[PDB]
């Protein structure tokens, strides 16, 4: 040997982009939507005359779907053959990873792919040198264009921009329905739910669409709640989440703790422990954040997970948890046990008992 | 289920980019450098001092540590304590991986990872759709620029970027002699060698450099090798390898026929089974081109070498050969059996025999 076995490895992580580019070229090309459309196994060429790809791009369309298929996105079948009697031919059929990418459906993360591979995700690597050996403290989009991510969307001149990232909130947004659908046995046995910092009740919304007969309380801020109101098994209610929480079977917290430190957390949890005081051992708080476990088997998902924490960091500066960390504010808040579900590819849905 | 699983592999993908970024971000703050210069087990505080970094940017190297240690380029160790009696104290050591950052040193493969994860690199992949739908052949490159890439770095505006690049082929030139040391067995009982399109004779050197008894003849076109001498183990040839190519125990054959297509590999083949022949069942062809193996269990290397395919076709239009494309050039020019040997991480020595 040599370890100079080492270039193997050392390789695969330098071109391990060229694999998120072919991901996002088949999306912008619509050919899940393609395939899907046509009903059946599509052809090379069937699926260039549905792109309306000039001749010389078609080996270019071949070219992607080679790679695609071997990272799974696509499954090769060998058919017939073009009619006037049959030669053999190659047709590629969507595999579940792709049905993803199939546009009108609830399921289509097309947007996220769009938003998280657009070039205002990507170009502001280029600085990542000067970002590091600057004396300011900013997110290495500031460092790269003058400005915040904020301020770059709401510019009249990236009016689209802004669009297109929307949309791929809307589609995050959606997708906790699905989280709701498959995890039914998480809200079964409640008959009251407190959402804490649910703003106007958007959140709530879907709960009563899985889960119509839960009375639901939307709490948030006086200013923010005003003074909306009605449906028997919802209402509203102003106050202060550091003060008190309403109490009810459980509380839930979606994408609350992730932007608050670790103290101001605590006390949130706290309160919460406390809103279900009266159901005893039967209460529960619900966590919907993000949970990076180092030590998990699937080396795979943690570096997925990393990687959005990364995007995190050089974004926005924000920062996502490990498990211990979310343990440790767990059981520092008084709590008996959790359960960590996984969601949504890489997020967690965590159970809290006191 | 609801195959709703499928989002984890989705993700993945889109996110994969991430960990180039981290790569390319570790090897231009040299902190392979700091910590082989440092000579042991590196704390976070004395590798942000070693870097000079501000105050506000240490939680970002933290950040890029815990993910490039999980991807392997880095290895966690507990050490004593910042003196004034031991706290317990995280220390980071070099892998194999990344002792390939080292500067300095034969092995260094930072230019190429610099030059490969260059935005001259990746910021025309915002064309990729306009790339798609146009009806002009070119590659992603003149899509996106305005300009082949050849053009581009001969710019006098670019003139750092032409050096990078320039810097990268001669580490990958470099390279060349590892493999010559890794593989000795290939050329030890051979007598002489014919390289094929060896230029002026820089490959020849570094086979002389492992090699020294080995007669070698630098083939080429008349105009390039002009009237070079010497080296009693060493001479020159001009012709041209379509009508006929010197004779020798085995020819070799490096990044010949990654630029001719079938047809014109086929005859330098040809031609190269005759250079032997005198040699008889003795004799042997040497190609050194990328071979890719869609069927090797090592799914990942195919993963990094189709990648790689697709870096050549979207900046210059180029492509590589899979296992079977090579299989029927060589058992079509007459040869019985070969041999595929990896090399360089994900490039292949392919030793043919007649
Ligand atoms: N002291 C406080 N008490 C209650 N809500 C608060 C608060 N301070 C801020 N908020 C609310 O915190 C919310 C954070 S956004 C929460 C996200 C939401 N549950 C979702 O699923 O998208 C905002 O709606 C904000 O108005
Ligand atoms: N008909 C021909 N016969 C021999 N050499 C030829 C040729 N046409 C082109 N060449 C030579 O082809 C070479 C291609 S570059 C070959 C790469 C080289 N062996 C290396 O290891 O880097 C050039 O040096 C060119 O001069
Ligand atoms: O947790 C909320 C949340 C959910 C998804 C995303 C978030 C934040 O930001 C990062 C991201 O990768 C991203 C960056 C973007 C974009 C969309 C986009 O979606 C991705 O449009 C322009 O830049
Ligand atoms: O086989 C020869 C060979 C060897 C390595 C490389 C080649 C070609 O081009 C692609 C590449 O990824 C690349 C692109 C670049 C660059 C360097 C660079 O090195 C990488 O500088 C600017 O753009």
């Amino acid at each position: 040997s040599e370890l100079y076995h080492a270039q193997i490895h050392l390789y695969k992580h330098v071109y391990n982009f060229v694999s998120s580019m072919a991901l996002k070229s088949a999306m912008e090309l619509g050919i899940a939507d393609a395939i899907h459309n046509h009903g059946k196994p599509m052809t090379l060429s069937e699926l260039a005359s549905s792109l309306k790809l000039h001749p010389s791009k078609v080996n270019i369309l071949h070219r992607f779907l080679r790679l695609l298929t071997h990272n799974g996105f696509f499954a090769k079948t060998i058919v017939k053959g073009k009619e006037g009697d049959e030669e053999e031919e190659i047709a590629y059929s969507l595999t579940p990873p792709s049905k993803l990418l199939i546009s009108g459906k609830p399921t289509c993360l097309s947007s996220i792919v769009k938003g998280a591979l657009h070039p205002s995700s990507l170009d502001m690597w280029s600085s990542s040198k000067k970002w590091f050996n600057e004396d300011k403290e900013q997110t290495l989009f500031e460092c790269a264009t003058g400005e915040s991510f904020w301020d770059f969307l709401n510019k009249d001149s990236e009016s689209s921009t802004l669009s297109m990232f929307q949309d791929a909130m809307a589609s995050d947004s959606r997708m906790f329905k699905l989280v709701l659908q498959e995890n039914k046995r998480v809200f079964e046995g409640l008959e009251s739910l407190v959402d804490v910092g649910g703003g106007t009740g958007g959140v709530t919304k879907l709960i009563h669409e899985i889960f119509p007969h839960l009375k639901c309380t939307v709490f948030d801020q006086p200013q923010v709640v005003g003074n909306l109101t009605g449906n028997e098994n919802l209402n509203f209610v102003g106050g202060d989440m550091f003060k008190s929480i309403p109490s009810a079977d459980a509380v839930l917290l979606k994408w609350v703790l992730h932007d608050w430190n670790d103290e101001q957390s605590l006390k949130i949890l706290k309160n919460s422990k406390e809103a279900i005081s009266h159901k005893g051992k039967d209460g529960k708080v619900i966590i919907i954040d993000i949970s990076i476990d180092e030590t998990s088997d699937d080396r795979g998902l943690t570096e997925l997970q990393l990687d959005y924490d990364l995007v995190m960091l050089t974004m926005f500066l924000g920062k996502e948890r490990t498990k211990q960390e979310w343990e440790k504010l767990i059981y520092d808040a008084g709590f008996s046990s959790y359960k960590i579900t996984p969601i949504s590819g890489f997020k967690s849905l965590i159970e809290v008992y006191p």
